[PDB]
RNA sequence: GGGCGUUAAGUUGCAGGGUAUAGACCCGAAACCCGGUGAUCUAGCCAUGGGCAGGUUGAAGGUUGGGUAACACUAACUGGAGGACCGAACCGACUAAUGUCGAAAAAUUAGCGGAUGACUUGUGGCUGGGGGUGAAAGGCCAAUCAAACCGGGAGAUAGCUGGUUCUCCCCGAAAGCUAUUUAGGUAGCGCCUCGUGAAUUCAUCUCCGGGGGUAGAGCACUGUUUCGGCAAGGGGGUCAUCCCGACUUACCAACCCGAUGCAAACUGCGAAUACCGGAGAAUGUUAUCACGGGAGACACACGGCGGGUGCUAACGUCCGUCGUGAAGAGGGAAACAACCCAGACCGCCAGCUAAGGUCCCAAAGUCAUGGUUAAGUGGGAAACGAUGUGGGAAGGCCCAGACAGCCAGGAUGUUGGCUUAGAAGCAGCCAUCAUUUAAAGAAAGCGUAAUAGCUCACUGGUCGAGUCGGCCUGCGCGGAAGA
RNA sequence: ACACAGGUGGUCAGGUAGAGAAUACCAAGGCGCUUGAGAGAACUCGGGUGAAGGAACUAGGCAAAAUGGUGCCGUAACUUC
RNA sequence: GUUUAUUAAAAACACAGCACUGUGCAAACACGAAAGUGGACGUAUACGGUGUGACGCCUGCCCGGUGCCGGGAGGUUAAU
RNA sequence: AAUUCCUUGUCGGGUAAGUUCCGACCUGCACGAAUGGCGUAAUGAUGGCCAGGCUGUCUCCACCCGAGACUCAGUGAAAUUGAACUCGCUGUGAAGAUGCAGUGUACCCGCGGCAAGACGGAAAGACCCCGUGAACCUUUACUAUAGCUUGACACUGAACA
RNA sequence: UCCUCCUAAAGAGUAACGGAGGAGCACGAAGGUUGGCUAAUCCUGGUCGGACAUCAGGAGGUUAGUGCAAUGGCAUAAGCCAGCUUGACUGCGAGCGUGACGGCGCGAGCAGGUGCGAAAGCAGGUCAUAGUGAUCCGGUGGUUCUGAAUGGAAGGGCCAUCGCUCAACGGAUAAAAGGUACUCCGGGGAUAACAGGCUGAUACCGCCCAAGAGUUCAUAUCGACGGCGGUGUUUGGCACCUCGAUGUCGGCUCAUCACAUCCUGGGGCUGAAGUAGGUCCCAAGGGUAUGGCUGUUCGCCAUUUAAAGUGGUACGCGAGCUGGGUUUAGAACGUCGUGAGACAGUUCGGUCCCUAUCUGCCGUGGGCGCUGGAGAACUGAGGGGGGCUGCUCCUAGUACGAGAGGACCGGAGUGGACGCAUCACUGGUGUUCGGGUUGUCAUGCCAAUGGCACUGCCCGGUAGCUAAAUGCGGAAGAGAUAAG
RNA sequence: CGACGACGUUGAUAGGCCGGGUGUGUAAGCGCAGCGAUGCGUUGAGCUAACCGGUACUAAUGAACCGUGAGGCUUAACCU
RNA sequence: UGCCUGGCGGCCGUAGCGCGGUGGUCCCACCUGACCCCAUGCCGAACUCAGAAGUGAAACGCCGUAGCGCCGAUGGUAGUGUGGGGUCUCCCCAUGCGAGAGUAGGGAACUGCCAGGCAU
RNA sequence: GGCCGCAAGGUUAAAACUCAAAUGAAUUGACGGGGGCCCGCACAAGCGGUGGAGCAUGUGGUUUAAUUCGAUGCAACGCGA
RNA sequence: CUUACCACUUUGUGAUUCAUGACUGGGGUGAAGUCGUAACAAGGUAACCGUAGGGGAACCUGCGGUUGGAUCACCUCCU
RNA sequence: GCCCGGAUAGCUCAGUCGGUAGAGCAGGGGAUUGAAAAUCCCCGUGUCCUCGGUUCGAUUCCGAGUCCGGGCACCA
RNA sequence: AUGUUC
């Protein structure tokens, strides 16, 4: 329910069920009702701005058209270790949808580069200059 | 000196208890090993005969004619290969329904795959049990297969269930310790019973001799803890470089000092109760101890008290002590082993009581006296809330008039000089009755930026006689929702 | 185990339509499957039909429906021709 | 095509092809206490085992480990 | 992906809506080259997905034809079964009551039917644990052993260097 | 296995997968004896030298040390330092403590032979408790022992002593790993999975204090740090029932109950202008979606609805149905393992039985009763069924509002779903009516018919039954209340 | 299945019969045209199940059986 | 017989610290010297010996002094055996036992044998 | 895309898009870790030094209020001074 | 009234073409970047052509081919 | 919820058994070069994680915290 | 001997 020095998931938000697993296990997994189904509202959730505008902008498997981190954790066996599995999953999810990359500083020409091409424009007018059509005063 | 003996009479039957070896209280395995019967189903093979309606495609090849130096190549006709196609018999078993004490220990109905083959089938033969055979599933080997069937070892073994058969009488436990490839068995001991022997032996109570370190308490000690003083040393820098700063020596700060607590692994203190002795009276069917025969038992549960663990959860678990149930009926707690009373030898159409009860179901008080409760509280629940209602002690205000009503004044400097573009009697830190009378602020809730105003705090007038809160308290109410 | 919807090798194998030992009706031949008689309810079994819609049922078009023969025209990607 | 007769007919087994490898024929190997028989009246273009499973493109690195093959120098080592 | 837990990954397609499907991306928990890798026309009672058609599979079932069912006559079983004069509810209780407590209802008795209960019937639970139980199977568990293999001795001798 | 503390309830003992530590040794001096001595740590000065070296004095009090853990001790020291020495002896041992036993432990004194001391005296190991191993089988030495005819001897015995992380430490063998979903047998609810039960940590719900947010204002709403409960819906805990069987996910069909109400119905506050909301009381009468994906309860999504309630009922219901999943035996992929095999990891395939006796319930009768007998019609105790609601319109562009927008209250009409009834319509069926038609057999033959082929395949179709077809119902009203 | 409703010769209870309806859809035979298949006339005929209105033609027969004979006792309002 | 001192015991903080004072005929104490018995893990510091000059300074002993330590009642409280009760993770009643701390207060020790000196 | 191939590939054979060049021969030069001659304290042969220490001096750097400006490779760094 | 013809239209299956598509292979340009030096002299291993294999890339290696590659008698005679 | 190996100059690491700071890289300053490389010389780095017990001493020993990969958290 | 780049 924590992810940073700031932003504090604040848990009120945080509607966890207890589903029946799907998998082996025998007459336990018919009958003990262990896959934790984490929902989780997004919109109307008390995260700061900034998360809300982004979890809801970007496009993932869990959060849902209504704007709802769904989360099925049926990795572990018994309702503890699912619980924090959960929550380590929701964790890094809101962790990896929150974290924003940096911003491409876009370089300009080196000054090397610079006078290089004016070099090379010089050395080249310096050629055409002598190149071509000879002036004369004389006949 | 010490261990073992030294005093006693054994022995032979008979009956009985126990042990030991024999199956040894009976029934009950999975299996193991022998010696044999099985390939008339089935897996494979061998030999010898059978079966495959009908309809499709149409290869190689062959002929012919081109085309080639010759091939090559190509066209037509021909021919009929194929684990080829469609499909009946035949073989099989993919789907579904039915059937599931069926018609059938696996079928039937409708569909389905192969259907000239690595096919199918008839007759006969061969392969055999840790062996056969296997287009491999551990499949099949006579409705039986991760080692067939029959007989024998064999009554295997079974620390495991189940059962144990007539009667009466006396005594009558344990589910603990220790040890265990040991935990659900067993052995010794503890507990039971039957004998033998031995002492005031043992028990109860009283007095006396005792040692504890628990409850309690305490902080001299080990840790811990909050304050305040004491605080030098750490301390930022505004200690200025080698020397340092009366300020920071606010912070920290050991100890000390004074107090405040806490502890199972703390004790400068320390009970009750148990326990060990000594002595004595009374009582107790000698209940004590030793030896000998026979055991059972070593899965205990609850309740009270002291506790560990758990969450001061569990009808949880693990201990100590006691009791009960187990192995104890009866009365009571509606029913309810373990809670309360009480320990049933048999009979009685007798009586007194225990716990519990007395209006009716249902035997007994509509008992007596004095109170409380108004909620069915009694007859389920906490924090908390409430002018519910008894009782107490005390305090405040009161005939110089008490509290509440009542028409009613309560204010000019008080926008206060005042973030003053308002915090105006009532959004500013600051104060600012500071005159007037009995009273009245530089004032609370409102337009609150306040004038425009409201009430308001306070005094007076009537009314007149109780009133105000606060505490202890007893019984109550709300909090109080479930199939 | 039964007077058991099972299994059992070989031969003969007619007419009409059909390619035909499939199939449908028949001849020679054989049998009416060893309890019946009523009634005409649920419900089950084997079936027929169905408005409108058409997989919305569902695990899944299981089932059921549907197509279905001969002759002629045509017949794509892909290909090991 | 075959399979779990009697709940699995498949992606399982087989399969033609491929490779490794043993085997020189009294073959290897197997059933046999042995004789013998199968292999086979076969002879390396053949047999047995192993793995993969038509066809096309292919099949990369490691010999440290375990196994197999080769060595015999040395060490250790049995009966005697 | 027959391999992928996160996972319903992301993207595209398909659908109005697609955890399956198809095509890609690669972050391959844990593909990978004859214990084969990749692809592949044909084949497949093979697995997944889609569309056309078709229909009672379905909203939503309705009617009808037969065989049972039901009544009559004949023959006539079975599983099960302590006994029975065999109610509901709330509670108690070896902790999910026909039987106990309290209470309410219910004249005795059949026939058709349903199946919630009688912890219904069937199978001394195939799950789990225990047995100082068993079987098979695996292996660098232990102990052996068949077989394969070395050497000595024997059958086995001679001459020579 | 052993040692120490606590738990341990003031004799001993006393368990737990309770809380804390340690040992599997060391030392011929770290023992004996005689003699002697007394710390740690602060303060003050002193070459290096100081935070802390050895140095001197004061305070202190054993707060040090005891070879090693903890406890009990220790100053007469058991601590520290010196000289001599080996009593770290040999044979015994009154008594006693502790053990079920095996054993363990303390021991004054006696005989011998010693050390220390002047001597009394002390000394058979260390301040104590840990530092360990039963028997068997053997080894080595010694020996008044035995010695298979006799003498030897081998061997055996007694004494000394050696070899066992036999540490699973009372030690089953000198010698020991696994799979079984191919399983089998004996048992257990002594002991697990589901279900039930006890509890409620967890979960869900409510309440208390409430700083603060809410342009100001704790409460329109939310509620920080904390606190008190309730429910028995999850996950748990425990193992009470069931292991001589209580069938388990989901689905379908059938419901039933609670209210902690999703809609409808009635209210309060509102940061409620109106419509619309938010929240909190009352309320269970009725209603509460179809689909795509997945086996799914769950969830996402599309589209509705007035609403798409939360829960109990063996997380209802399989002697009602399915079997997709989970769970058999087949097979494969990834992974692990050398291998058998294994995987709450996938993937393809996979037998779901029962004739209802009782209770229950749906209907339906027989007997008898109710008092002469009989045929009728009823009263009505009591019980059951039913109770849902949208849209449009008028009220009215009215109230309100700045305008968009837009009423309450009250009427009307048409729907949705549900139920009852019926066949006049629309139809379906209608194998019992009529016709068409294929093949074939027969009636001698043409014609006409009949049989059989699913009713042969079809086209129609009467009555009846029926829904999709039509009509009708939810009331209005009254009484007594709920919140208010 | 019991049951419930109707009727049992003074009868429409069922069956049949007549008529009607409804449905199917122009029967067979005959005649004509056509070589024939077929078509046309008779001919909206024929058949018509449960429906409707009637009609004793058949069957619902006289009977027999069960149920009987004034209804307990005691108290109370009256003629007695 | 009384004072003082020494040695050895009783008891082991009423019995000890702290402050203040007193002793030197005797005893004790320091002290002289270490030549010798003897010792210093170096040193007559310690021991040891031979001595007595001086000293009561320390130490020792004696008398006041509570400043401290220490002892500490009566009551009450906690706790508890036993038997009941409850509003039962803790209390109450009856009865029995009765703390710890604290309070008033106490408290500057008492005592035995022998030896010596002093005074009788 | 076609035809061919088993396969690697071959063969037939474009366009979008950009760039104002891409090229061939030949001259002069520069360069070669190309050749051939020839030379200079270039190497070799030697002698003595620098880098090592201190100092003077100048720069680079850092600092300052400025540390004035300029050279900055041989050809600046006891340089203009 | 009906018979053949044929528009329009509806099927089913192709053909071609156009636009479009996750992702992808190359290309060109820009080029300020990174890693190398393959080529140009004997470019320091001559280069290049074909072909096959490998590698991060220029390219490297093998087989064959071309010169569009620079000196080419470095212990010698007298022949 | 732990547990297996772990916390070391500026960095990759070594490395012992109470009395360790060792290697390599890198870096800096030179040497060369026209200059950057590449090379050739010279130079020095930590108290062995915040710790908390022990010991006369902590990196070598036992426990909280960074948690490195992870290992397990299975059975009906 | 190999021995890059502006
Ligand atoms: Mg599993
Ligand atoms: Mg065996
Ligand atoms: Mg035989
Ligand atoms: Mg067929
Ligand atoms: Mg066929
Ligand atoms: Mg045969
Ligand atoms: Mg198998
Ligand atoms: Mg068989
Ligand atoms: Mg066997
Ligand atoms: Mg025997
Ligand atoms: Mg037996
Ligand atoms: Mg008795
Ligand atoms: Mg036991
Ligand atoms: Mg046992
Ligand atoms: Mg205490
Ligand atoms: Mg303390
Ligand atoms: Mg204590
Ligand atoms: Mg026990
Ligand atoms: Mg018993
Ligand atoms: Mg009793
Ligand atoms: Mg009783
Ligand atoms: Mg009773
Ligand atoms: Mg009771
Ligand atoms: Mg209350
Ligand atoms: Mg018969
Ligand atoms: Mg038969
Ligand atoms: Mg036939
Ligand atoms: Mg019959
Ligand atoms: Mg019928
Ligand atoms: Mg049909
Ligand atoms: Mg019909
Ligand atoms: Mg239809
Ligand atoms: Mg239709
Ligand atoms: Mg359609
Ligand atoms: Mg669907
Ligand atoms: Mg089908
Ligand atoms: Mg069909
Ligand atoms: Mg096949
Ligand atoms: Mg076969
Ligand atoms: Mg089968
Ligand atoms: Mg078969
Ligand atoms: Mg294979
Ligand atoms: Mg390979
Ligand atoms: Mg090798
Ligand atoms: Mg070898
Ligand atoms: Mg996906
Ligand atoms: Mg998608
Ligand atoms: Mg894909
Ligand atoms: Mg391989
Ligand atoms: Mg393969
Ligand atoms: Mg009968
Ligand atoms: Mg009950
Ligand atoms: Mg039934
Ligand atoms: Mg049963
Ligand atoms: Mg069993
Ligand atoms: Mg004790
Ligand atoms: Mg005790
Ligand atoms: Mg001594
Ligand atoms: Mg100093
Ligand atoms: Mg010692
Ligand atoms: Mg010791
Ligand atoms: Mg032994
Ligand atoms: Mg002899
Ligand atoms: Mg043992
Ligand atoms: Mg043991
Ligand atoms: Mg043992
Ligand atoms: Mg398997
Ligand atoms: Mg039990
Ligand atoms: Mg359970
Ligand atoms: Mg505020
Ligand atoms: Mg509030
Ligand atoms: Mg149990
Ligand atoms: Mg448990
Ligand atoms: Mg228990
Ligand atoms: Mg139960
Ligand atoms: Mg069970
Ligand atoms: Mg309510
Ligand atoms: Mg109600
Ligand atoms: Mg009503
Ligand atoms: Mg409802
Ligand atoms: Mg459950
Ligand atoms: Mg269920
Ligand atoms: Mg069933
Ligand atoms: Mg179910
Ligand atoms: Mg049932
Ligand atoms: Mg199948
Ligand atoms: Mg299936
Ligand atoms: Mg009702
Ligand atoms: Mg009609
Ligand atoms: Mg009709
Ligand atoms: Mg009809
Ligand atoms: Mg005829
Ligand atoms: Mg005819
Ligand atoms: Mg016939
Ligand atoms: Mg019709
Ligand atoms: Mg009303
Ligand atoms: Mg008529
Ligand atoms: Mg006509
Ligand atoms: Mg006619
Ligand atoms: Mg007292
Ligand atoms: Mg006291
Ligand atoms: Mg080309
Ligand atoms: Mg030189
Ligand atoms: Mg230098
Ligand atoms: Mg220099
Ligand atoms: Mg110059
Ligand atoms: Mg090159
Ligand atoms: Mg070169
Ligand atoms: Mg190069
Ligand atoms: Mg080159
Ligand atoms: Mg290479
Ligand atoms: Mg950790
Ligand atoms: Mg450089
Ligand atoms: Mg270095
Ligand atoms: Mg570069
Ligand atoms: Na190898």
């Amino acid at each position: 329910i924590v992810i940073s020095r700031h932003v504090a998931i604040p848990d009120g938000e945080l509607e966890i069920t207890a589903i029946r697993a799907q998998g082996a296990g025998g007459q336990h997994v018919n009958k003990t009702s262990t896959a934790i189904h984490l929902r989780f509202d997004i919109r109307a959730s008390s995260l700061p701005e900034y998360y809300k505008e982004r979890l809801l902008a970007a496009s993932h498997h869990l959060i849902s058209s209504d704007g709802v981190i769904v989360i099925k954790a049926q990795e572990y066996r018994s309702q503890e270790l699912n619980r924090e599995a959960a929550l380590a999953r929701l964790v890094a999810m809101i962790k990896e949808l929150t974290t924003e990359k940096k911003a491409r500083r876009p370089t300009r020409p080196t000054r090397a580069s610079k006078e290089r091409r004016l070099a090379s424009k010089a050395q080249k007018s310096s050629v055409k200059a002598m190149r071509g059509k000879v002036r004369s005063g004389r006949e």
